[PDB]
């Protein structure tokens, strides 16, 4: 009850750094990084009982999730990777661990200010991804 409140609701992304450094770092193909590179996606984040939503709306790709946390679920990425993902709660912090292929990518998310900033590494690579409220 109330875990996720002040993630709850519609945000824009307003800034991406690193993020096609991060992509070729995951294994993901030029043309997909340059198209999915130009995305300012909308993330929509919503909670019913103990089940999270989140939601990417972008012109790239569509995407959806719901889970509950520490239970592990299938998703597919935007990208096209089929993954088992986790995520927990630690500290305040959403943190998301995709699996694959004997891969593993960690994306965080955490409210900071009236933006919620979300940073995806994959190995010594980082990006960071700052969304404001649509
Ligand atoms: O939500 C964000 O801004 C960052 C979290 N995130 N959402 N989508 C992706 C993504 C998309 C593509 Cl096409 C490739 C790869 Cl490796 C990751 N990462």
């Amino acid at each position: 009850s109330h875990m996720c409140d002040a993630f709850v609701g519609t945000w824009k992304l307003v800034s991406s750094e690193n993020f096609d450094d991060y992509m070729k770092e995951v294994g993901v193909g030029f043309a997909t990084r340059k198209v999915a590179g130009m995305a300012k996606p909308n993330m929509i984040i919503s909670v019913n009982g103990d089940v999270i939503t989140i939601k990417s709306e972008s012109t790239f790709k569509n995407t959806e999730i719901s889970f509950i946390l520490g239970q592990e679920f299938d998703e597919v990425t935007a990208d096209d990777r089929k993954v088992k993902s986790t995520i927990t709660l630690d500290g305040g912090v959403l943190v998301h661990v995709q699996k694959w292929d004997g891969k593993s990518t960690t994306i965080k998310r955490k409210r900071e200010d009236d933006k919620l900033v979300v940073e995806c590494v994959m190995k010594g690579v980082t990006s960071t991804r700052v969304y404001e409220r649509a």
